[PDB]
């Protein structure tokens, strides 16, 4: 590969089905996507669906749903200067009864560019907060 | 190994290399200078095996005790250090990729029942130079 990937995992005290609600309902991404301005999806929340997303003070971006698995995970793919960025969201079950939420950002490929890595870091910088917000919302 | 209160940062990098070669930079404590950028001193009370204790000192920081909690050649090794936020666990994983290439994944985690900013910021700090550390291992292994 030319792969590089950042992950953040946070354990939360709730049910995977309840977590799934905030993922599979694009209109509720505002509660956890920091800076989300507008969001839309060209159909059902399923593997292969295309949508449009826009963060504050940024051009709106097309994305495609890569691997929707109900109650478990969904991924989205967006084109960037550095090629396709894959964003992953996983609900993991822990033995102690909690679930964990793991969000990951990766650059499909690139020969370890100094600016590639710096690019991922910036995208990934907001991720821990967003996962934090989910946890506090889910533990209500 | 995660559960209530835990948080964990991971960085993974694909490297065109073999697992045995990567493992030599993990299992030999004296090699950590190649990939630990602020490393000043490093020792281990014996052989690179699960349970072994050791010490290490980083630029501008006091010496620190640490334990090897899990070792598997040539897959992974993990160490535990005590901090003001409980124990921090550092993980180092070698993963064989389906295109022959391997991946190195370094992670750091701790347990904070409160999930405070203090604990978060503290973990984030430790994880901050982990991507470059892994990048050095990449550069070294690919020659």
């Amino acid at each position: 590969r030319g792969s590089m990937k950042f992950s953040f995992e946070l354990a939360v005290n709730t049910k995977k089905e309840d977590a799934w609600t905030y993922y599979s309902q694009v209109n509720q991404w505002f509660v956890w996507e920091g800076d989300l301005e507008q969001i839309s999806l060209e159909g059902e929340f399923t593997t292969g669906q295309k949508g449009k997303m826009k963060m504050e003070d940024m051009p709106e971006l097309a994305f495609t749903l890569v691997e929707v698995r109900e109650n478990q995970c969904f991924s989205d793919l967006t084109a960037t200067p550095f090629g396709n960025v894959l964003f992953e969201h996983e609900i993991l079950e822990n033995p102690d009864g909690t679930i964990s939420l793991r969000h990951s950002v990766s650059l499909t490929d690139s020969d370890t560019t100094e600016e590639a890595l710096a690019f991922l870091k910036q995208i990934f910088a907001d991720v821990p907060e967003s996962v934090g917000k989910l946890k506090q919302i889910l533990e209500t």
